């Protein structure tokens, strides 16, 4: 219990009037492509620290990709073929995980594969058909996911097809971080609440700025990521509408129109605006209850940009995607997500120690905290299945799976059914306090996948399990 480290007591926090704001919103820089081939895409990521002058005065130390914040982008095509080398200059183990990217698990940077502090490694593997999609890469070593995230490891990844219905439009990248500082403009520590709820970064922010103008239109692809720790957001534009038109793996069959977009943490869309005429907007995100602990919190409407918005109708079609016919699941699976509060009732009389022994046995799969030698359990190599996810906590937590996109076929919350509102492919989903889930999906590759609650400092803490998928 090492990676457990509380903050000072009454840490004081950064003033945000200190904090750079409204600037122009900069599109993210792109991680340069050494290749000249032809559907070949090599590059490098360096993981290392970086000073960045963020408050004037004050030097603040992050964790970058090739001393980048916002991190650089990568951008491919559907039947590309990567390779990227991944050099960790950190003094602490590190990965990278392709978060919902269709990879073998050996080029997906699991905590059983770590690269070292002073090692590289270099990942290969072909982007496949139908891929496209809004993705993301963070870290996932074993205990250390958390930290190495809120210093500021998070990058956008998206596979475009080299034709879909909306291939033409202009996009923007909406990527949604979060940041804590402290009075001297440095990265603290998690505090109890942090650890209990998951980190929440004082400072929301999009593609690394602060309360930022941005400058959009209606007639472009927006994606937005969910790339924070543990921050729930329920977004909307008052005055305007969200056209939704992708999910983490990609299109969905049609456009679905939506007043507020629910967007759980890692979780990614592909969005138009839709407004009636050109105007000043704002986006913002509603309060969601998700019900922390220890916190009594105002239900405060968070402010997250200005939107000036430029009305230009755009032709969509009929269909966005011609989605396959759901296949017919072959076997189940039963993932149960719960918490021991056995300790932690007498918070009161326990140490910094036995805090962290309480913390660390706390968030359970299946009755059990991640052991990273047990096969928790087995499926066979590219077999439907369903998956029946179940939150028996009082909190909500999203759920994640590697190394494959799942479809929610029915949730049921308070002994009532209700069947998906529409198809889509997802990686990450929330699962609401008594909520069951019925996910459907299956796994391409031979090898060890993860599924963990995706509430960074949970995962750290244990909420994991292993999936060994055999031919
Ligand atoms: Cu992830
Ligand atoms: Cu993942
Ligand atoms: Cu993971
Ligand atoms: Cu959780």
């Amino acid at each position: 219990t090492s990676f457990i480290n509380f903050a000072p007591k009454n840490l004081k926090l950064l003033d945000p009037k200190q904090f750079p704001q409204g600037e122009i919103l900069k599109a993210l820089p792109l991680l340069k492509n050494e290749s000249k081939e032809k559907n070949i895409f090599h590059a490098t990521l360096e993981i290392k620290e970086n000073h960045i002058e963020l408050i004037k005065g004050k030097k603040t130390l992050f964790y970058t990709y090739n001393g980048l914040v916002p991190a650089p982008k990568i951008e491919v095509f559907e039947g590309d073929k990567l390779e990227i080398l991944v050099k960790n200059k950190l003094k602490e183990a590190t990965t990278i995980h392709w978060h919902g990217v269709p990879v073998p698990p050996d080029q997906d940077g699991s905590p059983h594969d770590p690269i070292l502090a002073g090692e590289e490694r270099i990942y290969r593997f072909e982007i496949p058909q139908d891929s496209a999609g809004t993705y993301w890469y963070h870290p996932h070593p074993h205990y250390t996911a958390s930290k190495q995230v809120f210093m500021g490891l998070a990058g956008a990844f998206v596979i475009k097809a080299k034709k879909d219905a909306l291939s033409h439009l202009k996009e923007k990248d909406l990527m949604i971080s979060d940041l804590r500082l402290d009075e001297n403009a440095q990265i603290p520590n998690n505090n109890l609440n942090d650890w209990l709820n998951g980190r929440e970064g004082e400072f929301v922010l999009i593609n690394g700025q602060f309360k930022p103008k941005i400058k959009l239109a209606t007639n472009e692809r927006i994606r937005i990521y969910n790339a924070t720790a543990a921050r729930y957001l329920n977004l909307r534009i008052q005055g305007a509408k969200f056209i939704l038109v992708g999910t983490d793996g990609g299109l969905i069959e049609k456009t679905i129109y939506k007043e507020e977009l629910f967007l759980s943490p890692a979780s990614r869309v592909e969005v138009l605006i839709d407004a009636p005429k050109d105007g000043n907007f704002k986006l913002e995100s509603a309060y969601y209850d998700r019900d922390k602990m220890m916190v009594k919190e105002e239900p405060n409407t968070l402010f997250l940009a200005n939107i000036n918005l430029k009305k230009e109708n755009v032709e969509l079609p009929k269909n966005l995607k011609i989605f396959k016919p759901s296949e017919e699941p072959k076997e189940f699976k039963e993932i149960i997500m719960s918490e021991d509060h056995m300790q932690m009732h007498g918070m009161m009389g326990k140490s910094e120690g036995e805090l962290k022994i309480a913390l660390a046995s706390m968030f359970l799969i299946n009755r059990k905290s991640y052991d990273l030698k047990r096969i928790d359990l087995s499926s066979k190599l590219g077999v439907v299945e369903d998956w029946i996810v179940i939150n028996k906590s009082h909190m909500d937590h999203p759920f994640h799976i590697h190394g494959t996109q799942f479809e929610l076929i029915s949730s049921k919350l308070n002994g009532k059914v209700q069947k998906a509102e529409f198809r889509a492919l997802r990686d990450t989903i929330n699962v609401r306090p008594n909520e069951e889930l019925r996910l459907r999906m299956k796994q391409d590759f031979k090898g060890l996948r993860m599924y963990h609650c995706h509430i960074l400092e949970h995962e750290d803490l244990g909420m994991m399990g292993n999936l060994e998928v055999k031919e």
